[PDB]
């Protein structure tokens, strides 16, 4: 009886293995993922950049980051309000790096950004990117909040 | 060996446990729950409060409740119509009471309200409470059939 | 010692069963699931029917089948754009059955469809279906790609 119990129990997990992976499958189906299109998600909540890094780590994603066109059209859909990307030039000033490392390959940044500015007035430049109006990227104090959108592969 | 499979199936177990545990906070997430703050669902199905409390039990959550005015104001937008609250008084009429236990704390009456009305002829007067579009508050009889919300944990 | 480990190992993955039923549940009902009432879901992606069949046999469902008027509506609520239906007419030409087998019975076709058109060029004729907006039904070709619609049981 044990080893015959033993073995049924290894039955039951891989079964139940296979159902999380459906519920899973079908959670990401019902809130839009595309045939192999990485998805992003947000609960609309805006905060500071650390708390949108922490969330989406929790959530085993990372901070929304467009690599082009299409990808910062579907962010920008998903936010409807500007939202943090995965891109900061905190390292190094002025060289904006993926905050999953690397240079840049794609940006969208609106006229006259970035600038670093100190007139916010939250303290230091402005190390951090938000997604604003027309899709447009600006550098932004990374103190400021903004919507978390969270990343997961294709 | 059977305590060595036995030792890996309990960590299998583990990583499902978890894995189960990130599926509920990511479902929370992407469906708009805010950090520290209730999560309100609803499938905008309306039924008698009778069908809301044990629909909202099964899922191990509760009628909504409101204990403030942000709070009232967070179900009211995602009810979008009118949605019963986890209020009535129909152990003591006059007294009101959370269907979890205790007396109310916050309310946010209509003007008019409540007044235990009978003429809905439908039996007996109002014990029951919902919301309407204006957020404000009415009794009305738990035998009618209005919005289910149901809450779960901040 | 071995027992024990056993019998608290039958427990957690009982415990583990009802905590995913559960997390089930919860997402069919914030996704609009109503009580006695199949649920649609939809990704909003468009694709050629083969690929609509394939997911969502994948996600353990199947084509969308409005058998009247009431999942009819329910349907082209959910999918807001044209989506493939469960019928198609592949096997007689002609005689429309439900992927899941048996005859069509209810149905909404627009006037002068089903019409096995040829002219679309892409080869064929149309032995599938699909919804477009106003709820009416049109005979498409099964090439043509148009929105996944998954239905799972009441
Ligand atoms: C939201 C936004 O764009 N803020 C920018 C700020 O980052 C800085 O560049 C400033 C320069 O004066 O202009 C602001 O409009
Ligand atoms: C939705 C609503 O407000 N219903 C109320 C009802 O509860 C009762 O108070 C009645 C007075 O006869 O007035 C109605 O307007
Ligand atoms: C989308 C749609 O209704 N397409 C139909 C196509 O199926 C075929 O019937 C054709 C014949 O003229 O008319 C088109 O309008
Ligand atoms: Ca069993
Ligand atoms: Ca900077
Ligand atoms: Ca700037
Ligand atoms: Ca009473
Ligand atoms: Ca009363
Ligand atoms: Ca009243
Ligand atoms: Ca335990
Ligand atoms: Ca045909
Ligand atoms: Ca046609
Ligand atoms: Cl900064
Ligand atoms: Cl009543
Ligand atoms: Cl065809
Ligand atoms: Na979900």
């Amino acid at each position: 009886a044990i080893e015959v119990k033993l073995a049924n129990m290894e039955a039951e997990i891989n079964t139940l293995k296979s159902k999380l992976e459906l519920t899973n499958k079908l959670h990401a189906f019902s809130m839009g993922k595309k045939s192999g299109k990485k998805f992003f998600v947000t609960n609309h909540e805006r905060m500071p950049f650390s708390k949108v890094k922490a969330l989406c780590s929790e959530l085993r994603g990372t901070v929304a980051i467009p690599r082009n066109a299409e990808e910062n059209k579907a962010i920008q859909e998903v936010a409807k309000t500007s939202a943090f990307l995965g891109i900061t030039d905190e390292v190094t000033e002025g060289q904006f790096m993926y905050v999953t490392g690397g240079r840049l390959t794609y940006s969208n940044w609106k006229k006259d950004q970035p600038d670093d500015w100190y007139g916010h007035g939250l303290g230091g430049g402005e190390d951090c990117v938000h997604i604003v109006d027309n899709g447009l990227w600006n550098d932004i104090s990374c103190q400021a909040s903004h919507t978390a959108v969270c990343e997961f592969p294709a």
